[PDB]
RNA sequence: GCGAGCAAUGAUGAGUGAUGGGCGAACUGAGCUCGAAAGAGCAAUGAUGAGUGAUGGGCGAACUGAGCUCGC
């Protein structure tokens, strides 16, 4: 049993999003020090920039956009899933930096359950 | 105060602006959804709001063309 050891972000979202969130926070310490309501908009790029400089439309999502329930679903669900996903990611990044202990099937079950709740709602 | 020089065969005005890429001034911060309705489930370990692309109606918008200069 002491051979099956792994990081959580690789299981909850996988490398295409995990290594992007690390690179857009500059590092994994910095991603673990970030709030859900900034992890939502990491890699929104030109959309975050002009929401500041010109006071434009707030970015609904950043590099999280290609998640398994955002770029492929109705607009009603796209906004609600983005911040819930960023919540569960803000937990997962703090786990993988500060302790490195594995819980990611429960972090998956909670994000199945909150998206099933978004389904009974919408 | 009055005259003098230049000018439609071109007097006047302006040291200031363009195009492209990030960051900073404490994102919202609790509601939502189902139900005859009390109620029930989800939620600060993040509810909700803030998307991109396209379709239709409405609203508004800015070079001049003669003045410039002076001696006592």
């Amino acid at each position: 049993a002491m051979d099956d050891v792994a990081p959580n972000l690789k299981a909850l979202v996988g490398a295409k999003l995990a290594a992007r969130l690390i690179s857009l926070a500059g590092g994994l310490r910095e991603l673990a020090m970030m709030p859900s309501s900034t992890i939502q908009v990491l890699g929104a790029e030109k959309a975050l920039f002009r929401h500041l400089r010109t006071g434009a439309k707030p970015p609904k999502h950043g590099v999280i956009y290609q998640y398994p329930a955002i770029n492929r679903s109705p607009w009603w669900q796209r906004g609600k899933i983005a911040r819930a996903l960023a919540g569960k990611l803000a937990i997962a990044a703090r786990v993988d930096y500060f302790s490195g202990e594995y819980i990611a099937e429960e972090l998956k079950k909670e994000l199945e359950a909150r998206i099933r709740e978004i389904k009974e709602k919408y």
